[PDB]
């Protein structure tokens, strides 16, 4: 599924991401825009052999099992394919674990480089929330 901006904002709000660990909703919508262009099916392979999955591009070396990232952990206890679903529940639940892990949203390179320190509330302007 390719979400609309406000559609995704509303879905993320319902799943408790607004102000989760202090990150306003706009941060999460911004991170999803630049990680995946709002496409739940996005995948990208990294040089270390791990793969990033889904709307928040969650990485298979630490967070999910895809059967081909040797010596990886599965800290979210889920197959990486669960993260590609049109239902964002699995991605959100896993992201909550990632963002609690100490480095905050800096775990998302696109958030660090393209969202951090910007006017992120712009990502939710015009949305009925
Ligand atoms: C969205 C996504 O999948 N992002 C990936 C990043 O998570 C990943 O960076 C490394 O991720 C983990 C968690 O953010 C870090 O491990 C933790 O680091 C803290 C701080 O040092 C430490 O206190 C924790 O105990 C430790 N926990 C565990 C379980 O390991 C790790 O430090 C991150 N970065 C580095 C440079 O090590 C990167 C790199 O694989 O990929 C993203 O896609
Ligand atoms: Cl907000
Ligand atoms: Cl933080
Ligand atoms: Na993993």
């Amino acid at each position: 599924k390719v979400f609309g901006r406000c559609e995704l904002a509303a879905a993320m709000k319902r799943h408790g991401l607004d102000n989760y660990r202090g990150y306003s909703l706009g941060n999460w919508v911004c991170a999803a825009k630049f990680e995946s262009n709002f496409n739940t099916q996005a995948t990208n392979r990294n040089t270390d052999g791990s793969t990033d999955y889904g709307i928040l591009q969650i990485n298979s070396r630490w967070w999910c099992n895809d059967g081909r990232t040797p010596g990886s952990r599965n800290l979210c206890n889920i197959p990486c394919s669960a993260l590609l679903s049109s239902d964002i529940t699995a991605s959100v639940n896993c992201a909550k674990k990632i963002v609690s892990d100490g480095n905050g949203m800096n775990a998302w390179v696109a958030w660090r480089n393209r969202c951090k320190g910007t006017d992120v509330q712009a990502w939710i302007r015009g949305c009925r929330l």
